[PDB]
RNA sequence: CGACUCUUAGCGGUGGAUCACUCGGCUCGUGCGUCGAUGAAGAACGCAGCUAGCUGCGAGAAUUAAUGUGAAUUGCAGGUUGAUCAUCGACACUUCGAACGCACUUGCGGCCCCGGGUUCCUCCCGGGGCUACGCCUGUCUGAGCGUCGCU
């Protein structure tokens, strides 16, 4: 599958893939944002701490209406959430990534997450009822998430 | 440095423009110029081993016979003295519908002939053929203090 960003050395490299997630793309990307940086072992434990509301998504952003939280302060930030949904879909896809890495034999604990993009999914469609028989759309916004591990000691 | 924002480029998404295709339309021209009470057009309901739609067909129901052709149909199974296709002149063609026994509930009949029932004794059941309107010619039966003739 044609990636994004061709990693810097395809041997040390692994890669994972996801389309059509019925996910928030605005969660998903400050999220993605969040976990850019990191080592896997503290992106898993990042990730944890989200759904435990311990450590916060800042939401840079789209962050129009976002509350502020004490915890954002640790990002050099003032707004942030914790997207639950969107913190456990990609760590199933980090664990789909760390298998892959298994797979090809490479290091466990020297993955670094190189690579993460959040793009549009196809938008799909309900409806919603509104006053003097108008009828709307009530469109959900569905994302495809992609990422890229390497081994940086 | 970092976030955010702006511009450009690479790549990736969203979207389906452009281009190239076309068993489709539009227009012109030619030949023929054919429906129906022997039941038309239209509609309804059914019919396939697995079948909803479209198409085809009518209880013989994706067809029967005959003729031409000549080895297939096919998504999967099953099974040359002619498989399949095409032609189509034979046969068949459920219900409503000008729609025809009376009505349109799918209801009530009447007449005749058969088979069970019975042993012609009417019932009951099943089957078949008739039972609409107007009008032409002829037939039969009639009507009139209509016009007469005769006993
Ligand atoms: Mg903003
Ligand atoms: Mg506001
Ligand atoms: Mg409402
Ligand atoms: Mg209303
Ligand atoms: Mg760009
Ligand atoms: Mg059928
Ligand atoms: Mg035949
Ligand atoms: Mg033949
Ligand atoms: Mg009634």
């Amino acid at each position: 599958v044609r990636y994004s960003l061709d990693p810097e050395n395809p041997t040390k490299s692994c890669k994972s893939r996801g389309s059509n997630l019925r996910v928030h793309f605005k969660n998903t990307r400050e999220t993605a944002q969040a976990i850019k940086g990191m080592h896997i072992r503290k992106a898993t434990k990042y990730l944890k701490d989200v759904t435990l509301k311990k450590q916060c998504v800042p939401f840079r952003r789209y962050n129009g209406g976002v509350g502020r939280c004490a915890q954002a302060k640790q990002w050099g930030w003032t707004q942030g959430r914790w997207p639950k949904k969107s913190a456990e879909f990609l760590l199933h896809m980090l664990k789909n990534a760390e298998s892959n890495a298994e797979l090809k034999g490479l290091d466990v604990d020297s993955l670094v997450i190189e690579h993460i993009q959040v793009n549009k999914a196809p938008k799909m469609r309900r409806r919603t009822y509104r006053a003097h028989g108008r009828i709307n759309p009530y469109m959900s916004s569905p994302c495809h998430i992609e990422m890229i591990l390497t081994e940086k000691e």
